[PDB]
């Protein structure tokens, strides 16, 4: 009833706005009425090979929290629309993580697995991202952030090595199936990067490492009223996201402190802001150890560079510029970068990535 | 008609909550009918010692910008709402200076002048800030913040030196005067802190200064239906204003790419980091400045370690929390504080600290 008229309604705002920026205003008329009659018919209508490959690209374009906006028009879509079984499924995401590490030089890129029909998944993915550590908890042992994906894993037959570093496997779930299922990933496909520093040699004393690609693997892409809830998608690190968030917040691993030490400097005084100068030192190690290894990566200076051209260029083809401030800027020097210094307009548009509800917890 | 609705409705709610607080509140049912015939008669009311006391302590405890509130109960308030001349007002404006400075043992003030009684004012405070350095424009000399100001005060017979760091003069308007006048700072009254580093010798060769008190000058403080338009207040300086901003700031005094000079670290590339390592350790060097001079300042780190007892007082009082994300977090390490990893309330409540319109410009 009313979710056939939102679907109508999406649709015939998104073909447009879609086939406008194609160059294709006239076929939108002989489109529209196509998608009508499948509407009534089956209950959804199916984007063509043009349609969800633009879409997706709009749906970077349009989220408010990225830094890395300015190359949207450069995404990779891996059409995976015809996946049936959970060896397609293993088969596409294996794929996923070997194309878009491309032996280091990283190519942004998403692969679309088939969209919800009546509401309910085809393909259900688990995983926050396809690469990422395993937590346990005695004391903490792995990424406190992975806790509950890790005793969702264990509870379906996974055990990991009780490193700080374990893989976690994929998981997810077909139609049909009342529980997921987990396949290990290979370690051959899995980039890893071991982290030093260009002029301290004893960094390599607390054997910090991190994988080389982010695959959020958890995120809703919304195209025309289509809802597709497995389509995992990855960029590059921003080497802040390694070493000021991952490595430094007191909630993941924690590391200032071990850092201040290796550095020869006192943890005594606040007031001597050992923690900047560890934040410093270990940022400076992360983006030195990945470009060493010929793992794409980019600083914040940089990023937030190319993030004020994207402001520029979305003001010369006429389009309104959303975004989240709180997001935006980096949490290393953010009044450095122009993004701390002007506002944003947190408005969703549409097409956009979206959270979902978590399968476990 | 409108004005004095509004001014009736604020009041009945200030001194219900004040009295509430300070233990009194049998004593509001007669001093609410006394308000009231003193509206009728005159068109406002003249608050006691002890409510614009405790107002201006609440207008501080709902100001969502600062970091500070902990310290809110222990403000120093200075009643001058028995002013009359501009002499008056002078010698007003070099107390608060010299019992806040209190030879670098800062102590949190604020000094009340008279407020407006029919929309006008009474007194006109011109300076952002009571002690502040003038700013020109060929190049750029001084501070680029203080420009319109600095050529307010020159348009009024005022001549600076022309040095990176010319004291501004006091400027403000006395009721029947068409335009203000301005009185030169004696120098003996103002506290300024030299800046070195205490590893690199080589720091004092960038000639780097900044006064001690920063007295906010321009803001109303709105205490129940009272406009207070003219009340300077100070607290002391979190180091990260003068070395993160002040200093800073590509549209301040941006010194970054001189201070890496000095510290023997190349401005070459965006991955090393220099501006990070440039900030620290220009922050590091405010800090032990200010310190060494025996001038009250704190750090980001203990400063946000204050704010959070602040949180945890406020929730024990019974009392809601409000705050500006945007502007409680640190600009250097903000990740590194509890502020960066929660969510604050962005409403304004009043008694509070409002911007007003500048008078120049
Ligand atoms: C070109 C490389 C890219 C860089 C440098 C970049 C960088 C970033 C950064 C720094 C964040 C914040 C991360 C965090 O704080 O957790 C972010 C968020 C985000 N990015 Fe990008 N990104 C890139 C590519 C992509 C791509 C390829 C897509 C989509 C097709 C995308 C979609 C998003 C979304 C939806 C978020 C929000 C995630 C969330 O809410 O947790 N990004 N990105
Ligand atoms: C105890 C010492 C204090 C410290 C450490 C402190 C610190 C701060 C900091 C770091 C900011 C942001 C400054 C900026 O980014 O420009 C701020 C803003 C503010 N503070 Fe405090 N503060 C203190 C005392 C005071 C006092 C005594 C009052 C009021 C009676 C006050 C009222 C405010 C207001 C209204 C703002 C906002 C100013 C604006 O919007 O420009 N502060 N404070
Ligand atoms: N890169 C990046 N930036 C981040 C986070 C991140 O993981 N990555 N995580 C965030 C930590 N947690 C929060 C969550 C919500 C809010 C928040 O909501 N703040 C404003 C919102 C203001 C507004 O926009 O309306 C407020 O109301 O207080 C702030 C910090 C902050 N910024
Ligand atoms: N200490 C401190 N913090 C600051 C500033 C400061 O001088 N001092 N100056 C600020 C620089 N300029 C702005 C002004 C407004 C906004 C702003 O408005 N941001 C959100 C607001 C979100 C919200 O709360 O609704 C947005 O809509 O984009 C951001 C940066 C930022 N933070
Ligand atoms: N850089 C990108 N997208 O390309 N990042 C996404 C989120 C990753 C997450 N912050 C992490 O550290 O794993
Ligand atoms: N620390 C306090 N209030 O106490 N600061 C107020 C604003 C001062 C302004 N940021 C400056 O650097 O001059």
């Amino acid at each position: 009833g009313s979710h056939m008229e939102i679907l109508w309604n999406e649709a015939k705002a998104f073909i447009a706005e879609c086939y406008q920026e194609l160059g294709k205003e006239e076929e939108v008329k002989d489109r529209l009425d196509s998608i009508k009659s499948e509407i009534d018919r089956t209950g959804s209508y199916v984007h063509t090979k043009e349609e969800l490959e633009h879409g997706a690209k709009m749906a970077w374009r349009n989220s408010n929290r990225c830094i890395g906006r300015l190359f949207w028009n450069s995404l990779n879509v891996i059409d995976r629309r015809d996946v049936r079984t959970k060896e397609d499924v293993r088969d596409a995401l294996f794929h996923h993580i070997e194309t878009a590490t491309n032996n280091g030089k990283i190519r942004p890129s998403i692969t679309i697995f088939p969209p919800e029909e009546k509401g309910e998944k085809q393909v259900e993915i688990w995983n926050h991202q396809l690469i990422r550590y395993a937590g346990y908890e005695g004391e903490r042992i792995g990424d406190p952030a992975s806790r509950s994906l890790t005793a969702a894993c264990e509870q379906l037959g996974w055990r990991g090595e009780r490193t700080d570093f374990d893989l976690l496997p994929l998981i997810f779930r077909m139609r049909g199936d009342e529980q997921p299922v987990w396949y290990e990933l290979p370690r051959s496909l899995v980039i890893e990067v071991p982290i030093t520093h260009p002029d301290i040699e004893a960094f390599s004393d607390l054997e910090l490492k991190w994988y080389g690609v982010p695959i959020i693997s958890d995120m809703k892409l919304e195209v025309g009223g289509i809802h597709y809830n497995a389509a995992p998608f990855n960029g590059w690190y921003m080497g802040t996201e390694i070493g000021a968030r991952n490595l430094a917040d007191e909630k993941r691993y924690d590391k200032l402190k071990k850092v201040a030490s290796v550095i020869g400097i006192s943890t005594n005084y606040n007031t001597d802001l050992w923690k900047d100068q560890a934040l410093v030192e270990l940022n400076k190690a992360v983006l030195y150890s990945y470009k060493k290894q010929g793992v794409s990566i980019v600083d914040h200076h940089t990023a937030a560079s190319q993030f004020k051209r994207f402001e520029e260029q979305e003001e010369e083809a006429g389009r309104k510029l959303t975004g989240d401030w709180t997001w935006l800027i980096p949490p290393i020097s953010p009044a450095a970068t122009h993004i701390f210094h002007r506002s944003y307009d947190n408005s969703i548009v549409k097409p956009n990535y979206f959270y979902q509800d978590k399968p476990y917890e």
